[PDB]
């Protein structure tokens, strides 16, 4: 018992001491609307285009949605890791993977909101640009536009990084209260 009460010390001295990608898929997305209106202007430019420009932003928000779920996935593999460096307490490690879980569930429901609000000003957006130009000048607007929601977009997944570095963060205090 004294052996896993220094342990569980160890473990806590441990846990005290220790954007990019969704400007990038903002500007993949904001890259295949130009390549569409491109291909508009050498055909003669329908509504049906306009339409399917819209479907890129929730492409977009589930590539998005993908690297967030990844990095989950590897923050639960460092967990396990950690779980079986020294056999300190095997139930509590246990215990907290369905937690970790829905933490994990918590993140991704955040991004499907605040990545879905994006979407939808992007959409609003470029309708109001719809709403017929000079094709270079409206590629430039489109590309305007789309750096500012790219900037929105950024720092959303800023935002919501922090906010779910807060949330690991309290899930390894509750599994340390757990082990204690």
């Amino acid at each position: 018992q004294n052996t896993l009460l220094k342990e569980a010390q160890d473990e806590i001295s441990n846990s005290i001491a220790k954007i990019d990608n969704l400007v990038l898929l903002l500007a993949k997305k904001l890259k295949e609307r130009l390549i569409d209106e491109f291909k508009y202007l050498k055909n003669n430019a329908q509504k049906l285009n306009l339409s399917r420009i819209l479907n890129i932003v929730d492409i977009t928000t589930k590539d998005g949605i993908n690297d967030i779920l990844r990095e989950i996935k590897f923050e639960n593999i460092k967990k396990i890791e950690e779980l079986k460096t020294n056999l300190s307490l095997k139930y509590d490690f246990l215990k907290d993977d369905f937690d970790n879980g829905f933490e994990g569930f918590k993140d991704g429901i955040s991004k499907n909101i605040d990545s879905i609000f994006q979407s939808e000003k992007f959409a609003l957006l470029r309708l109001k640009i719809e709403k017929n130009l000079k094709s270079d000048l409206y590629e430039l607007e489109t590309n305007l536009d789309t750096v500012i929601f790219d900037t929105f977009k950024e720092f959303k997944m800023s935002e919501i990084l922090n906010s779910l570095n807060i949330n690991g963060a309290f899930f390894e205090f509750l599994n340390d209260k757990l082990k204690h």
